[PDB]
């Protein structure tokens, strides 16, 4: 039982990178067709892009710290 | 350790929030690009706003839940 | 701290990320169909890794709900 949540949490947290991994490719993505406009928001945007990209990054860091808290 | 378990739980529901702010600014940014258009669209909305209701629904029940731990 | 308390959240979690998941694609649709508008180059390659890690997401789901069972 102990065993298998935390095989169950480890599984998780692999789907939840997996998860950031294929976000990074659809922000890439948008900022790739927002790069086209050479003639509205987009700098704010980017700027929460990086805040919340950060903090995740964070997250996923701090989740893979804590499996080796016991 | 079953303090680490609980604190575990905590941060990959975190990591989830987190990963709900950044999907709804990539809806957010294509809705941007596809306002500087002129079929799909309407429905994409629908079922943009149903799964976001979707998602946040589970968070709130993942939420409450971590605090009965 | 009772272990089917986790289980009971961990259910939701995975939940949640399957609900994640399908929201994700509902972006991808839409980026795609604003880069079919392009006639002018990463875009073919972005296609294969889109394509490589949606598999990749879905095995690590499935695997999560067959130890979901296993709890």
């Amino acid at each position: 039982m102990a065993s298998g949540i935390v095989q169950q949490q480890n599984n998780l947290l692999r789907a939840i990178e997996a998860q950031q991994h294929l976000l990074q490719l659809t922000v890439w993505g948008i900022k790739q067709l927002q790069a086209r406009i050479l003639s509205g928001g987009w700098e704010e945007w980017d700027k929460k892009i990086e805040e919340y990209t950060k903090k995740i990054e964070e997250l996923i860091k701090k989740s893979q710290n804590q499996q080796i808290d016991l």
